[PDB]
DNA sequence: TGTTTTTGATAAGA
DNA sequence: TCTTATCAAAAAC
């Protein structure tokens, strides 16, 4: 299977940093993932759906 | 088992 | 401007 893209220490980190104020379009050009791979792993609530 | 796991854009509701 | 799951496929082998 392919590598998992934040490498899990850097779970951590960004859990943190996002729960204290910050933007994931922000954390996810310095460490390089997808903004949608952010939402994947840490999420919140509610305003959804679906399709690619 | 030429599979898999996992990303990441993207529709989508909100 | 957001969040959510879907989905085609990259990347690993």
């Amino acid at each position: 299977g392919r590598p998992r893209a934040i490498n899990k220490h850097e779970q951590e980190q960004i859990s943190r940093l996002l729960e204290k104020g910050h933007p994931r379009q922000q954390l996810a050009i310095i460490f390089g993932i997808g903004v949608s791979t952010l939402y994947r792993y840490f999420p919140a609530s509610s305003i959804k759906k679906r399709m690619n």
